């Protein structure tokens, strides 16, 4: 019994490139209204842009603001902004790893914050992080990346378990090894930006409304463990 | 760009009533060839129906030779077909639990095991198996329930691990409470009780774990194997 | 400040080769008083052996009477009895299915639900399920082993739910590879093959196992419950 | 068959009181040469204690010299030191969010980065972090504790990875409510001090070494599910 489309406004942080401009372009084929960020490089014609570094509270404030202004406050935010900086442990520096979990775990933390007010009030919010496989699977050489995509998975955990009352869930989509190593993938390939965007879809439609602090991978199996 | 729809032949255990039923629905209106196992009561107009114990390793045998000849082998199946027989452990006997497994779990081999030559042969395949919240979380007074439903987990990533390279995945949806007429039959003392464990606040229903089915018989689910995807409101989560 | 110790009356399953040999001894010479099932070869000295089969439930009846009797009544069971049938699923069988399940997980329910009563009673008791990696990791051609291996995951926790509140606890070890007679004893492909993917880039000893049994048979081990303690080398490492 | 004991050089981070100091006095009671930091308190008698604040890499650096000198390099890490700042989302601060992170999840970066030098080449080392239930529980109003907790672990695991083959392992104790609510507790109790330096005494000793990435939960089961 399929509930009806609704078009929400939606935020695709790091929304110009790679899976993320797979997963904006494809929310916005959705029927979705949908504004990215990005930072100098500019967005893709047709959707809505505005510029963000998430290590910005203040920006991050503006940014949302100003899509508020253009398309209506965010009603599901896709949390994608990120970067790595590998080094094997001894080699890696206090500045390598602050650097990564400024950018993708207290960026996270920063939208989600100034996306739950409006949720939290209209009984309505999305949001649905970015992680990776290497978050509970432990890529070698990630020791700043793995912590900061296991650390979005509580904290969405976190949220989920305080503002799901409220119609406000929040949910990870963790992608493996995806072309924008192949022996620990069953599947034997690597994943697309459509195969990532296809989930995020899904968690952003109507049918996903029971559905909260769940981590779902995206990666041919490759991080299946405990 | 959304990967253009196909329509898929289908066969969902346990289809004619409950969760099932709407699962079978849903699959239906989207486009599917929908066929439900049942054992005797029938299946609902709107869905090929065939007879099957899913505890009868040749009734299996039969109910897909019957489907195949309907509307083309299966390339998806829900393996919803289940039971509980609950009791505290030291209550619990060796027929309660033997039951419950062979059902829950032997029965989900059976109808898998049957289902993969074909999915193999044809470079295709989306088995999903719908398992319990209970199963990671423990219910208390579940000890088969539990057993069975986690062992479909970890039966669903042996499946994934080995023939997820065929393009036949393996993925389970971990339902938490959900609103059936055998949930709404006990008394508002446990249902209320279940209310204070889920996030969400409140019971979800036989379309939203149907939408979650929905979405793995997609063409969107092609790069997920065995996943578990909870549809429970929060309840589940863990380690 | 560390607990005193106490000797427990200690029951391990398939007590009489491998791994469990291996903990059967070290938990003897940690002070406990161990017996030991097997199924006819006998226990070796310093053991008490008990003959059952585990899929026999008016024989594991008779087994912990013996033991009672003997030492006192089961206070630590670690449930090690186990086996294999390994194959594609393609080409398993509803017999090598059901055998192992019987086997490993019914077999793991039927020594629980026997030692349930008297630990609740006396408000001790430590139920130690050896498991697998592969339950939850996904080993190919492991269908019925990983669904056993899950299944016990399952069981465990809905235990651990139950009779916590009465100091009975249940948990698991999830060993790894480990070097037994059966594992050293396929050629070198599959062992090599297998290292790749452990981090620790070796296999596990018995007495690895056996050091964690002896953790979760201790007093240190009390407010442990529900818990799957993986002895891989970081093998299973995921979600 | 029990392998024989070896006395370790241990460093428990923030070991003079709750949880950390039932640690140090675990370990030191095992016959281990146990070391703690602190920062202003003071140390416990009997043990030898260095000042460090864990959000300072030059301190934590002079901290393991400093016990290096005392007792030896650094064998067995016990990464304690922590605290939290609740608050609902909506409510968090970044100043919060980030206060916690850097002494939760960086701080615990600092000491084991600084520890895995000597551990590789001495081909011995055990990472032994204090996490939390909360981290892939949820607890409510603490996303930053959460972020925190869960991060170690994946922190832990990338390490677990790429160390492991060097016989250094890192695991991650994750204790519930600990007397220093029973509703989401299946053994109707909180649990003691003691019974979370137990469990570190075992992650410490020689009956471990074939565990790592592990998440132990000393939880009295709160903490089951996925
Ligand atoms: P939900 O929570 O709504 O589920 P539910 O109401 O409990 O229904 C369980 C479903 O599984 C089927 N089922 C149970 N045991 C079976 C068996 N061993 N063989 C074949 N089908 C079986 C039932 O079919 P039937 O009860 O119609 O046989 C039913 O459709
Ligand atoms: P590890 O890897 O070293 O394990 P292993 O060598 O494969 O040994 C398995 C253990 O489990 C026992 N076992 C297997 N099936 C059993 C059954 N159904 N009833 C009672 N015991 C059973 C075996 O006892 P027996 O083979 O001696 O019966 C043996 O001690
Ligand atoms: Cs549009
Ligand atoms: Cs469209
Ligand atoms: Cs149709
Ligand atoms: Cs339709
Ligand atoms: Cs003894
Ligand atoms: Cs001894
Ligand atoms: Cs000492
Ligand atoms: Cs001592």
């Amino acid at each position: 019994a399929k509930p009806p489309f609704v078009s929400r406004s939606v935020l695709v942080t790091g929304g110009n490139r790679g899976i993320g401009l797979a997963i904006a372009q494809r929310l916005a084929a959705d029927g979705h209204k949908v504004a990215v960020t990005h930072r100098g490089s500019g967005a893709p014609k047709g959707l809505f842009g505005v510029e963000v570094d998430v290590t910005d509270s203040d920006a991050v404030d503006r940014a949302f603001t100003a899509v508020e202004e253009h398309q209506g406050p965010v009603e599901v935010l896709v949390s994608n902004a990120g970067l790595s900086a590998d080094a094997f442990l001894m080699r890696m520096t206090e500045e390598k790893f602050e650097k990564v979990i400024n950018a993708n775990l207290t960026g996270a933390f920063r939208v989600a914050q100034r996306a739950s007010r409006s949720m939290q009030r209209n009984k309505f919010g999305r949001m649905i992080f970015i992680g990776s496989v290497s978050g509970l699977w432990g890529i070698g050489n990630q020791a700043n990346y793995a912590a900061s995509k296991a650390g979005v998975i509580g904290m969405a955990r976190s949220i989920a378990r305080e503002l799901s009352k409220a119609n406000v869930t929040a949910n990870v989509v963790a992608p493996g090894y995806i072309d924008t190593a192949l022996q620990f993938i069953p599947a034997k390939r690597v994943g697309t930006p459509a195969e990532v965007a296809g989930v995020v879809s899904f968690l952003a439609s109507e049918d996903a409304s029971y559905i909260s602090g769940a981590v779902i991978p995206v990666d041919g199996g490759m991080g299946m463990g405990h």
